[PDB]
């Protein structure tokens, strides 16, 4: 149920995603994470950006308190947001998360996104023309600060998210590198299966972690409502009928059998319990091939508002 990372730690291959649109009350993140743990999830993914780490920490700690799990049974991910890329601000950011969580460490700390924005409480700072106030930071300097967090034991493992191949290489080949990223958390699903980035990551011992595995939240305005609905896919639904599972479970199983760690968000009890069933069955080679055919090379999450700066990751082929 776990993959071994390049720093020797272990990551459960199924993970619970906690992000939800703003309209959703924070109390739901607490209830949802509790249900997820009760249903079998041991890998919990969140972020400072999501503004729920207080709720997600409470859910984790309450499931420790009622004796369901030990801390060591739980793999919790946080992420450093773009308003704290500056080296001197990395640790205060992790420490703030730990304070909100009331946890002693995170199992995994990621650089959330490679484009930096102006330091401050605002997570998307803008000027009067509604333009983003970008910052200028050497992400290599950021990584060194992130490395010290592992030295200090605040994060057991460290990694990145939304990095392209060249940005991975920038870190990987950096003079005096202490720790490789253990993972690259990126968008991955049958419509955008990241084969080249996946091959690159494997070659360097980096785990690929798939977010928006089910076709994403589809939150407006962030995502075009005209974009294909992954869970309504002909092939996934046919595989679903054939295996007496669901399209969601097919999409999740696909990532597992191709060596990808896979995230899945849900605030619904039934689907939360459904999603852990990913372990109950397997696809054949021929089905895996057929899912491979689904690739459309189109992202649900482009973050156009962050395009412009030299670190915008999605302009390279991969
Ligand atoms: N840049 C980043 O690092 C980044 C970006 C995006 C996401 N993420 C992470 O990845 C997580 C998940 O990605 P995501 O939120 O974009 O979406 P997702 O996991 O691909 O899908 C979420 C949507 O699918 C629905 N759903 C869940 N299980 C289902 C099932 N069994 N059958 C049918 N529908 C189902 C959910 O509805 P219900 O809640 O009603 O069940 C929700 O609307 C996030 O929470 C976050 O942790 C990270
Ligand atoms: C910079 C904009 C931040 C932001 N605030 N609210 C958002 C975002 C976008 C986002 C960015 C993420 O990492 C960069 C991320 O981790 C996740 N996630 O977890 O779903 C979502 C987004 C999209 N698409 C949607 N629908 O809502």
């Amino acid at each position: 149920q776990c993959v071994k990372l390049n720093d020797g730690h272990f990551m459960p291959v199924l993970g619970f995603g906690t992000y939800a649109p703003a309209e959703v009350p924070k109390s739901k993140a607490l209830e949802a994470t509790k249900l997820a743990i009760e249903a079998g999830f041991r890998h919990i993914d969140s972020a400072h950006l999501y503004n729920n780490e207080e709720q997600v920490g409470l859910a984790i700690r309450s499931k420790i308190a009622d004796g369901s799990v030990k801390r060591e049974d739980i793999f919790y991910t946080s992420k450093l947001w773009c308003n704290s890329h500056r080296p001197e601000l990395v640790r205060p950011a992790l420490e703030r998360s730990l304070k909100n969580l009331q946890l002693d460490y995170v199992d995994l700390y990621l650089i959330h996104f490679p484009v930096s924005v102006k330091p401050g409480e605002e997570v998307i700072p803008k000027d009067e023309n509604g333009k983003i106030l970008f910052d200028t930071v050497d992400l290599c300097a950021t990584w060194e600060a992130v490395e010290k967090c592992k030295d200090a034991g605040l994060a057991k493992s460290i990694g990145v998210s939304n990095f392209n191949r060249r940005q991975l290489e920038m870190i990987l080949n950096k003079p005096g590198l202490k720790y490789k990223p253990v993972c690259n958390q990126v968008e991955c699903h049958p419509y955008f299966n990241q084969r080249k980035l996946l091959d690159f990551c494997k070659s360097k011992d980096i785990v690929l972690v798939a977010y928006s595995a089910l076709g994403s939240h589809r939150e407006e305005p962030w995502v075009d409502p005209n974009s294909p609905v992954l869970l309504e896919d002909p092939v996934l639904c046919a595989l679903a009928k054939k295996h007496k599972r669901t399209p969601a479970l097919i999409a999740l199983r696909y990532q597992l059998q191709r060596g990808v760690v896979v995230l899945a968000k849900s605030y619904n009890e039934q689907r939360i319990r459904q999603n852990v069933q990913v372990f109950e069955f397997q696809l054949t080679s021929e089905e895996m091939k057929a899912i491979d055919g689904l690739n459309r090379n189109v992202r649900y999450l482009t973050l156009d508002i962050f395009a412009g700066p030299p670190n915008y990751p999605f302009s390279d082929e991969y």
